């Protein structure tokens, strides 16, 4: 199949560290010719070694056999770190590439599976295909060198016990198959006339409800004792054909031992053939045994790794984000404006927004009013364009975000809430964030001063420097809070949009959060995710999205004369 | 510890079975000497047989291998065969006892189990338990018979090479335990810190809704290079530790055998050592490695095993049904009085019952109305004593049930309902299930007439005796109802509990139903769970039980009068 055409697209991968492959090759290759070597060492060991007197041969072939495990080890180490070594670089370019590929995918792409499972792909997927492949390798090249080897050590010594080996090995074999085979089907067919068996005592049981209401526990009683008796005749009959098997298999490969003696019993191939020249031939035939099995499952493991590899290779190309827009867009200054506009989640057929009409005027904050699931949320998600909207237009400053750059627009927005991203990095490179080549250590300074973020800072074990993050100093949920209120404080982003939190916190840790928030962050145009009555009370108009739908708009106080589903909400609060 | 003491508590059970037991062992005992003579044949094969001429051993060997193997396939049958035979007959015994006692448990027990798992546990659990012993009998004789034979056989043929390995072979195996062991903790340790570079990538993905919003996507590649990096160096150290363990365990193998070749060099037991009689020896520290690890894994295999049949045996010997009364109740003539009676039905805390009080007048019906879940079947469950009341008293004739014998209670009530059991069996010893010996098939005929029940009993195969079972010729709901209705005017049972079916069947079925209930099945004390409207009305005391408690009591007109909860049913109905 197109399995083997997978190497031919990973080349491009490996072939730049052909020494690291040529080197194991050849480590492997000297490592087959040491173990057929020692294979070959038996000969002398008996005709010329054992025998007679220890002429010097039973003094120095042990020195053989050390030396050549020494080989062996020194040639095993070798091929097998350079193995590792071009796998961990085929697995380090391929993560890097799957890595930078997965960074630019639209949001969806994490919606439609948690990102545990995504780890696990650039994580034990690389490594999963990369280990087949080289275990294809490392058993093809190894395995293939010690059959010559061994083939080449059978022909030399005494080819004429050989060249009847290779005829007769595989007849035999097939042999042992048909015979398997044939009592193999027997089996399967006791076992569906078991199942039937075992059914009905099933359904005895089930009559229990109805056995003790009748005067049955007697007759009950005889019938399973006819059950049992079926059951165990049948468990007879599968074991004796099991039993009746194997030593089928068993005299037909002696019956094909006692053929290869007697064939080197005639007067035509004894002349070659000596006491210690045999014990080279048939040891090889027990040790080629391993590798030819190898070999089979060797197209086996290629297959599933480089079907996994498949897989690796269909998320590495795929769709992205759609950054079709030009024009760029610097310190937004104009309207924020929903016109019409309707879109349905990904997921639901059921729409999330639906004809939602909003404006977040300049300089000025709205609320946003609704339940849990109200869509509430998902309005500043298209704020963000995370999601793209179906039908309508959201425009700032007067033109429709789909025509803008992505990179542009998401520099103009700027999330502070209570569920904020820490990296594992120093805190001013987290407040100054992916721009920490633009602004100063004063600036971020000041920026933590002015958010009342630096009382926490001021004590930490190096200030301003200090690794942080959630695999190391862990900050509370104020703190956190507080780090992202400086980030969006220092970037100044024009457009702001808050999640207020649903629980309150500590009266030092909330009365500095809601000073930052209320008197410094909030200055700019804000869509507030409002859940403290008091928040919406100080807001400038008051919008209530209801599961897709605005109901009413308009201020605290009008929203109130009004009597609408704002007045009995804030009556709730 | 006590899982030995599992065998003795078995002797009972195996030991009258002795000699298939004792013949299997025969049988083991000379396959192991038919494998050590197999063994030792190598010496006149290379000494006396292929060297010099082949002076008749070459034509001779032959044929004792032939023979050899012949025995050890008659051998292997024998022994097997008869431990199946004494495996089986055990499975037998120990299900036909557990069965024996399942059917006197409480139907408490039926509850706390799905029929399922009862029949794995009568099925496959015995199964286990014995191919485990016999597994483990059939190792321990085989193998150990096996190694004596290849100590023997190496201590007669050479013993100074054999008082060598013996020595040095063990040693070896300590030694490279240790190796192994201590680079094994190696690899733990490189595990740990592999988890937490492993966390960090998982970090850094869920970072990704916090890297589009700012300028990121460049310091994001540059910190999963540095992880990247540490990865690849990780399972290079990985990969260096496995590859350093493999060559010294080989190594140390190789420095045995050389240290082997080194003593035998001396000329002190060359003298009875040759080239033949080597062949024998070696081969047997070759073959004796595997029978060794069948021994340590004996008891591990006979532990698991034998726990099994403890919880075997914890399911043979438990409670059974409290039948400790002694009066026993013909023709019951009286009334059904429930006083007070609180229960509750086990697995649930809340109370099912509460001070349930119920009269059911002899010769009388009374209707049970209430809805699902509301305990109107737990009525009828404790008037069969299924389960006993925590307080109160429920009488028949006069006496409570606790002071009754159940067979002779549990023959005074026939139930009838849409969920009816059909045994495997002939149709009239369905009729006149338990009870065959006492009715003629005139009896059986008749009542199968009179329940409206033969139109569908002469139009089978066989008619009166057609085999019928649900694994087996399959009735239909109505069909089932009136064989039932047949069993229950055939043993004229004076109490009777109906449950009306939910749903309507077919005119003509629904007709006959209904006209045996009616006219010839209720007319004696019935209970009633009532699902009709119409089958309400025509009783002699409407009963409505919800939550333990009943609404009203009366009859239909009176409690439309009394506009209770029965007469808003009504209404709905």
């Amino acid at each position: 199949l197109s399995t083997w055409q997978t190497f031919r697209r990973l080349w491009p991968t490996i072939a730049p560290f052909k020494a690291g492959l040529i080197v194991a090759g050849v480590a492997l290759i000297l490592n087959a010719a040491s173990d057929t070597f020692m294979l070959s060492l038996l000969k002398p060991l008996l005709d010329d070694g054992f025998g007679k007197t220890d002429r010097s041969v039973l003094v120095w072939m042990p020195l053989v056999v050390i030396g050549l495990m020494i080989l062996r080890g020194i040639t095993s180490y070798v091929s097998s770190y350079c193995i590792s070594w071009v796998s961990g670089k085929v697995v380090m370019t391929m993560r890097r590439r799957l890595f930078g590929h997965m960074m630019g995918m639209p949001v969806s792409f994490f919606d439609k599976q948690s990102t545990g499972t995504l780890l696990s792909r650039i994580t034990y997927d690389s490594e999963q295909v990369a280990s087949s492949s080289s275990g294809a390798l490392i058993t093809v090249v190894r395995e293939g060198a010690s059959i010559i080897g061994l083939f080449i050590m059978m022909f030399y010594y005494s080819w004429q016990l050989s060249i009847i080996l290779i005829v007769l090995a595989p007849i035999v074999s097939i042999a042992i198959r048909v015979v398997s085979k044939r009592f193999r089907n027997i089996s399967k067919n006791m076992q569906n006339t078991m199942g039937q068996v075992t059914t009905s005592a099933e359904q005895m049981l089930k009559g229990h409800k109805e056995v003790l209401i009748f005067g049955g526990q007697e007759v009950e009683t005889k019938r399973f004792d006819k059950v049992s008796n079926r059951m165990r005749l049948q468990g007879m009959k599968m074991v004796s054909a099991s039993s009746i098997s194997d030593p089928i298999i068993q005299l037909i490969a002696s019956l094909a031992l006692a053929f290869v003696l007697y064939a080197a019993s005639f007067p035509s191939v004894m002349d070659s053939l000596t006491a210690g020249t045999i014990t080279v031939v048939f040891s090889s035939m027990i040790a080629l045994m391993r590798p030819l099995k190898s070999l089979t499952n060797v197209n086996a493991q290629f297959q599933r790794g480089m079907a996994a590899c498949q897989t690796l290779f269909t998320i590495l190309d795929s769709e992205q984000e759609k950054d079709e827009g030009k024009r760029v867009i610097e310190r937004a200054t104009g309207d924020v404006e929903f016109r019409n506009v309707t879109f349905t989640y990904p997921g639901r057929d059921v729409p999330a927004l639906r004809n939602i009409n909003l404006k977040i005027p300049a300089g000025k904050t709205v609320a946003l009013v609704g339940r849990s699931g109200s869509g509430k949320s998902t309005i500043a998600s298209l704020i963000t364009r995370f999601y793209d909207i179906d039908e309508g237009e959201i425009l700032m400053d007067g033109h429709d975000l789909r025509e803008y750059t992505l990179a542009s627009l998401r520099n103009q927005v700027a999330l502070v809430s209570q569920n904020v991203h820490l990296f594992n990095d120093t805190v001013a490179n987290n407040i100054a964030y992916a721009r920490t080549e633009q602004y100063s250590r004063e600036q971020i300074e000041e920026a933590a001063r002015m958010a009342y973020a630096m009382d926490f800072i001021n004590k930490m074990d190096n200030g301003l420097d200090t690794v942080i993050g959630e695999n190391g100093v862990l900050l509370s949920g104020g703190q956190r809070q507080r780090i992202a209120i400086a980030r969006a404080l220092l970037r100044d982003s024009p457009i702001l949009i808050l999640d207020e939190a649903t629980s309150a916190l500590d009266t030092e840790s909330e009365r500095a959060i809601q000073a930052a928030l209320d008197e410094l962050q909030k200055n700019r145009t804000s869509l507030v995710i409002a859940h403290r009555l008091s928040t919406i009370e100080k807001a400038d108009e008051i919008v209530v999205v209801e599961d897709g739908v605005i109901v009413e708009r308009g201020t605290h106080n009008d929203l109130l004369e009004h009597r609408g589903v704002y007045a009995q909400l804030h009556k709730m609060q």
